[PDB]
Formats: C-alpha cells, structure tokens, sequence
C-alpha cells in the first residue's frame, strides 16, 4: 500500500525538511562512537511516505488521544532511526520496533535530534556499523533515518541524564538533566501514535 514520492529540492517542503534536520544535529557524549563524528549531512534524497490504510490507523488514535486530552493531541514532528525502515514504512510501526531496553521501557523512542537518531541507524549502539564496512563513522555508505509525525497526548515528564504508558498519560518525554545542549527523546507505547512521514536518505559528512 506504500508508494513514496520523491521530494525536489527546490520544494519548500524539501527544504523546510533538510532544515531540521540539519539545524538538529549535535555533538554526543560518545565522541561519535555510536553515530560517528560528524557536523552535517549530505541529503541525498527526501521521500514523501504515502500509505492510507496507516495514515488512517495513525489520525484514528489521534482523535482518541485528542480527546482524552481536552482536545489536543500534543503532535510533533520527531525523528527515528531504525535498521528496521523497510518494514516501517511498508507495515507502519508496531511493538517490533520497539527499543526494549530503552531507559524509559519498552516502547518505540523518537528524537528532536536528528543525530540521536543517527546513532541507531545501524543497531542500538551503531551495532557494527555500516553492512559494507563495519565502520560506524561509514562516510560512504546510504544512511536512512524517518521524520514522523508523533501523537504525545498528555506525556509523562521524566528528567534524566511493548510496556504502557504510565496511568494517566499517553506517553514520556525524556527531559535531558545534565547535558545542557541535548534536545528531549520521546517514548510511545502504540505504534498507532507515529507516522512515518518523510523518509531521509543522506550521508555524514566528514569534518574538514
Ligand atoms: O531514533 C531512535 N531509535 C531507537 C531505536 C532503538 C532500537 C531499535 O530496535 C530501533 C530504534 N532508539 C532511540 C532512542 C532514543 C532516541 C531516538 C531513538
Ligand atoms: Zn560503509
């Protein structure tokens, strides 16, 4: 049921895409171990992901969760990387794309930095890397990271440095405590709560 539609780049929406990703990119406290080191992306590619039957799943849970929620489904636009992409864009997101040791549970975490999502592209940690070159910091090899759409509804506020939702909510906000530069991480225990909007094929660039 998916089809993807290539985006131009001379399209605002495009640009207002590549934007955010890149404007989000920051520096980790693994000095790129899990991600790579890195300053900026090479956008090779953004894909409008179009899929009725899981756009309808998605505003379905929305208008259940708005409702619950004096009429505010608390939407944003969040990334994910995932080595599993393929089967999210096709089948939509369920509990196995779920990250089980997560520090917020098991649930299926997002991120306002695009580079949070970069370190698990390849597998929690980076994994070994790309598949051709076992290199976590591949400047070569095609990455692919999602930018979706995320019912939070009433979200739960942990301050830190599948299951449910904690009662009363309709998901956690990871509220960064010690690193003053890192932007918040978000957990959804349905897979109904995200849809994969834009899919993002890029590289890391290697710092000059
Ligand atoms: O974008 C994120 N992805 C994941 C992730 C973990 C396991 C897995 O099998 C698939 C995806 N975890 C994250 C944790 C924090 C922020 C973003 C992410
Ligand atoms: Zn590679």
């Amino acid at each position: 049921g998916t089809i993807l539609i290539d985006l131009s780049p001379d399209d605002k929406e495009f640009q207002s895409v590549e934007e955010e990703m890149q404007s989000t990119v920051r520096e980790h406290r693994d000095g790129g171990h899990a991600g790579g080191i890195f300053n900026r992306y090479n956008i090779l590619k953004i894909q409008k992901v179009c899929n009725k039957k899981l756009w309808e799943r998605y505003t379905h849970r929305r208008k259940e969760v708005s409702e619950e929620n004096h009429n505010h489904a608390n939407e944003r636009m969040l990334f994910h990387g995932s080595p599993f992409v393929n089967a999210i864009i096709h089948k939509g997101f369920d509990e196995r794309h779920a990250y089980i040791g997560g520090m917020f549970g098991a649930g299926i975490y997002f991120a306002e930095n695009s580079s949070k999502s970069n370190q698990y592209v390849y597998g929690i940690g980076g994994g070994t890397g790309c598949p051709v070159h076992k290199d976590r910091s591949c400047y070569i090899c095609h990455r692919q990271l999602l930018f979706c759409r995320v019912t939070l509804g009433k979200s739960f506020l942990q301050f830190s440095a599948m299951a449910h939702s904690p009662p009363g909510h309709h998901s956690v906000t990871g509220r960064p405590s010690v690193n003053g530069l890192a932007l918040a991480e978000y957990v959804i225990y349905r897979g109904e709560q995200a849809y994969p909007e834009y899919l993002i094929t890029y590289q890391i660039m290697r710092p000059e």
